[PDB]
DNA sequence: ATATGACGCT
DNA sequence: AGCGTCAT
């Protein structure tokens, strides 16, 4: 066993991100139950982000604003900007950039969503460990850090607990030895406190972090103490932590695979996987998955933090649910044009900022009926950032999908259009 | 009826 | 190349 204690990895995720972006801009919304919403026309718009004050009333994502007002009569709402007849997320992308640029200053980051990134702090920890000369680590360096699983053994409020675990941890801490993994996580954590102070100081956004030995544990830990707090999950904390951790809560196990592990194995919790041999697990779920479950239920995972702060694709989509589905060749050309146009603006920007060009265009459509996300995908060359050309070509490579013998109509009505630029390349 | 992005498998 | 899974 290489006790997967070779790296220090952190995941930083912003608290109710879209809400914070709106609240920084409109101070009236601060410290109040509020949500960000998309498309006012239908039931007040669907909710995409909720403040913690509003979560306390039960408001969630996937909820009509109308319905959320019932749980929470005083809920304030901000709408997503809308442009060319669709949601426009530029404000959130720009806020995201602010945050990525700051984290990038500390370390090598992997952009994992619009509001989170992974950081590999192995080197910064090592470096910081040479320049602190065996000087102890004070609790005052860790003003927002929880140590998962402490306190234990021999104040009933939350900050009281926080501190006692932190004190126990630190008093435990094995400081004259620099190869200690726990000490490294600690130093990593001091670093992420700094990171997190820089982010708030420079953008006014609060976030949470997890600090551990790998991406999966870091991500899990991030959630344990949201909002505005960070959590160190040490290797030794894993058996107790996983012993009642529902399987679905681990990254990549929230879907069918996780369900099949539960069903086939007849278990509920991560820790229960330890009782199987790697071979048994590979027989059930394949070589890479068995291997991966066998390691992961023991807290070990080697997926690296990828040095990638820029998306691999840029894309645009719109659903036409139910009656609104597109059923004329005019509707299809016109929305393709609407989408091509945003994509053109986002591409030109991208090229200026990041010295690269996309080279392939991916057209996706959904049809009325077909089960889920995409029904059909077709590719063509992306050679000019021209919305009219991208539109034209996108149509070209999907027109044959139209079963309508009549020239004007489109059948079946399309319930989704998606354009995506991909295959980027230095420029 | 609530816009996006990464990546594996064939 | 085109489809399927998993995620925010
Ligand atoms: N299904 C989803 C999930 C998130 N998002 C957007 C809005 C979120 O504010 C933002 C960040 O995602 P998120 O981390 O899952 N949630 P959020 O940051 O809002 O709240 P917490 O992380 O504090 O729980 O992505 C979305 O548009 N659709
Ligand atoms: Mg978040
Ligand atoms: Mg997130």
């Amino acid at each position: 066993m290489a006790t997967g204690q070779d790296r220090v990895v952190a995941l930083v995720d912003m608290d109710c991100f879209f809400v914070q972006v709106e609240q920084r801009q409109n101070p009236h919304l601060r410290n109040k139950p509020c949500a960000v919403v998309q498309y006012k026309s239908w039931k007040g718009g669907g909710i995409i982000a909720v403040s913690y004050e509003a979560r306390a009333f039960g408001v969630t994502r996937s909820m009509w604003a109308d319905d959320a007002k019932k749980l929470c009569p005083d809920l304030l709402l901000a709408q997503v900007r809308e442009s060319r007849g669709k949601a426009n997320l530029t404000k959130y992308r720009e806020a995201s950039v602010e945050v990525m640029e700051i984290m990038s200053r500390f370390a090598v980051i992997e952009r994992a969503s619009i509001d989170e990134a992974y950081v590999d702090l192995t080197s910064a920890v090592q470096e910081r460990l040479q320049k602190l000369q065996g000087q102890p680590i004070s609790a005052d360096l860790l003003p927002s850090t929880y140590i998962e699983g402490l306190p234990q053994g021999p104040t009933v409020q939350k900050e009281g607990m926080r501190k006692q675990g932190l004190f126990q941890w630190l008093d435990s801490l094995q400081i004259d030895n620099l190869t200690s993994p726990d000490l490294q996580l600690t130093v990593g954590a001091v670093i992420v406190e700094e990171m997190r102070a820089a982010i708030e100081r420079e953008t006014g956004f609060q976030c949470s972090a997890g600090i551990s030995h790998n991406k999966v544990l870091a991500k899990l830990a991030c959630g344990l103490n949201k909002p505005n707090r960070q959590t160190l999950v040490s290797h030794g904390s894993v058996p107790q932590l996983f012993s009642q951790m529902p399987i679905r809560k681990i990254r990549s196990l929230g879907g069918k695979l996780g369900a099949s592990v539960i069903e086939i194995l007849g278990i509920e919790y991560m820790g229960e996987l330890t009782q199987f041999t790697e071979s048994q697990l590979q027989s059930h779920f394949g070589e890479k998955n068995g291997s991966w479950l066998y390691a992961m239920c023991r807290g070990i995972e080697h997926d690296p933090v990828k040095p990638r702060q820029l998306p691999k694709t840029i894309g645009c989509s719109k659903n036409f649910p139910g009656k609104t589905a597109l059923a004329t060749r005019e509707q299809v050309q016109w929305w393709l044009l609407q989408l091509a146009q945003e994509l053109e603006e986002r591409l030109t920007k991208d090229r200026n900022d990041n010295d690269r060009v996309a080279t392939q265009l991916v057209v996706s459509i959904r049809v009325q009926g077909d089960k889920r996300l995409s029904s059909l995908r077709r590719c063509c060359a992306l050679t000019r950032y021209d919305a009219h050309k991208m539109s034209h070509d996108a149509f070209t490579v999907i027109k044959n999908c139209n079963t309508s013998g009549i020239q004007t109509e489109w059948s079946p009505p399309l319930t989704m259009l998606f354009l995506c630029a991909t295959k980027f390349s230095a420029s």
